[PDB]
């Protein structure tokens, strides 16, 4: 699949689910980020754009609490990239996940109402 990110401006941005919405309108989903290779192509787009240490949505949504997170696509969550101490469930309303766009390209848990830019895979 291919990635594209999306940070227009700042009154632009999204929460998750109209994220997702906006991927899936074009026929894809929010970006999955199943191993390093991938991590490394959205981390050279990253760079590409010039837009440094953004946060993105990224497909990460809570499943049951069984389940804990899952990817919008369906896709294992067998790569993990999590910051230390991420998840924390902070205030117990994080049940969405995002991309820090900084080398490290951590995930975090924050609450899907929050605004965020998002990468689309298609
Ligand atoms: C600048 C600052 O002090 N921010 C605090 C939040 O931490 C930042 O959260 C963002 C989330 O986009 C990002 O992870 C930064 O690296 C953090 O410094 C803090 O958020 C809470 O703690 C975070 C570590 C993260 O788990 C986040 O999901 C969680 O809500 C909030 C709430 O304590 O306070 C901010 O001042
Ligand atoms: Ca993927
Ligand atoms: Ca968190």
């Amino acid at each position: 699949l291919c990635f594209k990110l999306y940070a227009k401006g700042k009154h632009e941005k999204k929460t998750w689910f109209e994220s997702r919405d906006f991927c899936r309108a074009l026929g894809g989903d929010l970006a999955s980020i199943n191993n390093k290779e991938e991590q490394q192509t959205i981390w050279r787009l990253i760079t590409a754009s010039g837009s440094y240490h953004k946060l993105f949505w990224l497909g990460l949504t809570y499943g049951s609490p069984s389940e804990g997170f899952t990817w919008s696509d369906g896709s294992p969550v067998s790569y993990e990239n999590w910051a230390y101490g991420e998840p924390n469930n902070y205030q117990n309303v994080e049940y969405c996940g995002e991309l820090k766009g900084d080398p490290t390209m951590s995930w975090n848990d924050i609450n899907c109402e929050h605004l965020n830019n998002w990468i689309c895979q298609i």
